[PDB]
């Protein structure tokens, strides 16, 4: 009796349980670097730290590149911007161009720019003091003025619907652009029919019209005696062309990408903080506690209270390590006939780094399923620590992040005026928020409401 014939095997079932953990999974069995074929593309899957570093660092350049999908086409208007583009002078122009504009805001100070919108946040929340809210929006119109300034020197008011309008197409865009990660096993999309790509065209045709229109009334006001913003500094770059690279959808692209991380991702980290902080009374009494000791209410947080709340900048790291943005970070591609481990990688192939199996490793975290921010601090508690070096939150290397500062600026910021001022707790209904998460190009959670009340201690202090 004879075998069957196969056409086709995969490891796991595809569209059951989270990707990023079924190829964790499959370590157990084939060690933790192993390829997978559709068709003639060779996709490799790195799941250790020390082969990850060695994509990531070691031989950067010669991973620094991205594969091309249907999807991600049409959001980078054919592989333009940064995040989505292929490695070249393209890529690397815009990339160091936008880390320069960060620089315009070094001591109109990065620091003061953010609190500002902050402050504003704090005073609508107030006036929902004693209510249930989602706080998605508030917090969504806070981080948006804040990329704002830095792109445009301009901010929303409160109302203006054409913040709605950027919500819509956002959340729209995140939809369709993947049904889980970006790491699809099976092109389902060129399989079946489908509105999925003509969905897409439609949310991003609305958000490319949006920042066209910012553009066009913006060349009128471009001067190059004032460069003070990323809109600006690429202005600027154009004009000293004595240039294919600079046109007006290579441009537009790159605001697309920074307009568009710096919200989603850090609206995402501060819903994940609040829903580990509900489920973990312990770690936000202590945290109260602590800021009470260390910053009073005599004044509004600042950054240099990291260097004093550090249960808080520690559980920011615990919360980045057990939800990571991008549990997959973004796909990588072989521009060269390489190697990884000394396994060879010939060039063209995808290489996609599983940062959610570096942050599990049963060998580098203790209980790393577990929410534990006290593993990120001395047994003293009297200063952080980096009890593995199997993390890679931003990435690393060519492509790692480049709003990481500002990241971890405005979530220090964020959580810090929030505990000063709010009581944050669960609703008069007993639910709390699933940390399951959804797998989306960014790693979501479900919605969820959350009693906020204005802290006995805040209102005392006006006194
Ligand atoms: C908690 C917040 C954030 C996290 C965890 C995060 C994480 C990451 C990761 C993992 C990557 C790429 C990984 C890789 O391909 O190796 C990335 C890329 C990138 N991020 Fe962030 N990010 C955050 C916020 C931001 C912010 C605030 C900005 C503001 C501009 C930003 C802009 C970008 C851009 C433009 C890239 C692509 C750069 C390239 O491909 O060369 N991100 N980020
Ligand atoms: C976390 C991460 O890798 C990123 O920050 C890099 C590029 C970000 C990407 C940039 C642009 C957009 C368009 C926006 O309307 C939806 C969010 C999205 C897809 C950003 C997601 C986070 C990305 C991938």
């Amino acid at each position: 009796l004879l075998s069957l014939p196969l056409v086709g095997s995969l490891p796991f079932l595809p569209r059951h349980g989270h990707m990023h953990n079924n190829f964790f999974k499959l370590q157990k069995k084939y060690g933790p670097i192993y390829s997978v074929r559709m068709g003639t593309k060779t996709t490799v899957i790195v799941g250790h730290h020390q082969l990850a570093k060695e994509v990531l660092i070691k031989k950067g350049k010669d991973f620094s590149g991205r594969p091309q999908m249907a999807t991600l086409d049409i959001l980078s208007n054919n592989r333009k911007g940064i995040a989505f583009a292929d490695s070249g002078a393209h890529w690397q122009l815009h990339r160091r161009l936008a880390m320069a504009t960060f620089a315009l805001f070094k001591d109109q100070k990065l620091e003061k720019i953010i609190c500002q919108e902050i402050s504003t946040l704090c005073d609508m929340l107030a006036t929902h003091n004693g209510q249930s809210i989602d706080i998605s929006f508030p917090v969504f119109v806070a981080v948006t003025n804040v990329i704002s300034l830095i792109c445009f020197n301009t901010s929303y008011k409160n109302g203006d619907p054409e913040l709605n309008v950027i919500q819509n197409y956002n959340e729209g865009i995140i939809d369709n652009l993947s049904k889980d990660s970006l790491v699809d096993l099976v092109p389902w999309l060129k399989i079946f029919p489908n509105k999925t790509l003509e969905k897409l065209k439609s949310h991003v045709k609305i958000r490319n019209d949006l920042l066209n229109k910012i553009l066009e009334n913006y060349k009128e006001k471009f001067r190059s005696d004032s460069i003070t913003n990323m809109l600006d500094t690429l202005m600027q770059a154009k004009m000293n062309s004595d240039s294919e690279l600079l046109s007006d959808n290579h441009i537009l692209t790159t605001i697309g990408d920074i307009f568009g991380a710096g919200v989603e991702t850090t609206t995402s980290v501060v819903k994940w903080t609040l829903a580990f902080l509900l489920h973990n009374p312990q770690v936000k009494k202590k945290l109260y506690e602590e800021i009470d000791q260390n910053v009073g209410f005599s004044r509004t947080p600042t950054i240099s209270d990291r260097n004093r709340l550090l249960l808080l900048e520690a559980t920011i790291r615990e919360v980045l390590r057990l939800r990571p943005v991008a549990p997959m970070l973004i796909p990588h591609k072989a521009n060269v006939d390489s190697s990884i481990g000394e396994f060879a990688v010939d060039k063209g192939t995808e290489v996609i780094i599983n940062l959610w199996a570096l942050h599990h490793n049963e060998k580098e975290w203790h209980q790393p399923d577990q929410f534990m921010p006290e593993r990120f601090l001395n047994p003293a508690g009297t200063q952080l620590i980096s009890p593995s070096v199997s993390y890679l939150p931003f990435g690393a290397g060519p492509r790692s992040c480049i709003g990481e500062i500002l990241a971890r600026q405005e979530l220090f910021l964020i959580m810090a005026w929030l505990l000063q001022r709010f009581d944050l707790e669960v609703p008069d209904d007993g639910q709390l928020p699933s940390l399951e998460g959804i797998p989306k190009v960014v790693f979501l959670i479900d919605s969820f409401k959350v009693k906020i009340k204005v802290r006995q201690a805040w209102r005392e202090a006006q006194a």
